[PDB]
């Protein structure tokens, strides 16, 4: 009824956690003074197991958890220089989801029309 939908009950509906799909970590990293522990789990290599987690750099800000989508909205901004830290590191492992290096990425032929991948030239001599 917002988009296209003819019959599908009425909506996705959450499973069970919502598990969240983007969701990034602006950091500056050069909080190491007052949060030693925090950026202490990133260069730990916690966060880097999770897919679903970016753990940027920004320029130079505060550190905050951040929950996106896929366009860049950003559904949770929380700011962690205090709030929780330690549990937070949870919070992305919980409300991400472990897809396991997967993601949608290039795989088989995508929507093509012609000639979209050489190789060699098979001469076949049966």
């Amino acid at each position: 009824m917002a988009s296209h939908h003819h019959h599908h009950h009425l909506d996705q509906q959450p499973a069970a956690q919502r598990t969240y799909a983007k969701a990034i970590l602006e950091v500056c990293t050069c909080k190491f003074r007052a949060y030693p522990q925090i950026q202490a789990f990133i260069q730990s290599g916690r966060p880097a197991k999770f897919p679903n987690l970016q753990i940027k750099y920004v320029r130079g800000l505060d550190p905050v958890v951040k929950l996106l989508d896929a366009s860049g909205k950003v559904q949770e901004t929380l700011s962690i220089t205090k709030w929780n830290t330690d549990t937070v590191e949870e919070f992305f492992e919980t409300h991400l989801a472990k897809d396991g290096a997967g993601k949608n990425s290039y795989s088989v032929v995508e929507d093509a029309d012609g000639d979209d991948d050489e190789d060699y030239l098979r001469t076949n001599r049966i």
